[PDB]
């Protein structure tokens, strides 16, 4: 009996959702993604594990007055993408990148209806933007950057007490690709996790230091 999906407030136009799996080798893992409110329009970044979670979150939303415009996915493993079937049988836009997209379709998984190629991609110009920092977690892991509010969702490439799953992992990159992530958003006030609470820039720096570390072990 898994806990409930859970969404909370995080600053104006922006709500942590957190979902739950037993995931063997874990156990309970919690997942967090973002919801994102321009004007009336809310953005998934992020799905949950599951339909049944990804169409609560969705509900709740909704009845709140705000149409769902779209999700994007910050890598191809079933914790940012488990929703996009259910997403997608809803006429919902779903987005992932070039490779995140190559990768669930090689998997024989459902993939985003719209991908984007590139180091940079605004998801919403000026309000919403991703950004490819290079393998770490995954081959293809990208953050969403909230520009109007210094809010990085690092996804499962942030991991500031431990690397976590290393299965399709880049050991020998993610100390270089954490480097760059933590140059380009040192600014942030907020750093979203997927797996670990939400803290501020210093995740990006515990970050390189666990990725230094994992590495050291050859
Ligand atoms: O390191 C991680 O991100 C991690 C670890 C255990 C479990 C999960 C969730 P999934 O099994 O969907 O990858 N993620
Ligand atoms: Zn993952
Ligand atoms: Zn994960």
């Amino acid at each position: 009996s898994l806990p409930d999906l859970k969404i909370e407030k995080l600053d104006e136009g922006v709500y942590v959702h957190t979902s739950f799996e037993e995931v063997n080798g874990w156990g309970v893992v919690p997942k967090h993604g973002l919801v994102v409110l321009v004007n009336a329009e809310a953005y998934l970044i992020d799905t949950p594990f599951t339909a049944k979670d990804t169409e609560k979150l969705v509900t709740w939303f909704v009845e709140r007055g705000y149409k769902i415009k779209g999700s994007i996915s910050s890598h191809f493993h079933s914790d940012s993408t488990g929703g996009i079937e259910w997403l997608n049988s809803r006429s919902i836009p779903t987005y992932a990148s070039e490779l995140t997209n190559e990768l669930l379709k090689k998997d024989g998984k459902v993939q985003a209806t719209n991908s984007f190629s590139g180091v940079n991609y605004w998801l919403v110009k000026n309000k919403i933007e991703v950004f490819y920092p290079g393998p770490g977690h995954t081959p293809d892991n990208v953050v969403v950057w909230l520009p109007e509010r210094k809010i990085l969702f690092g996804g499962c490439f942030i991991k500031p007490y431990g690397l976590g799953n290393l299965g399709d992992a880049n050991i020998e990159a993610w100390p270089k690709s954490a480097k760059l992530l933590k140059s380009k958003y040192g600014k942030a006030k907020l750093v979203v996790p997927s797996h670990s609470e939400v803290g501020d820039a210093s995740l990006l720096k515990l970050t390189l230091e666990q990725a230094v570390k994992g590495l050291n072990e050859s």
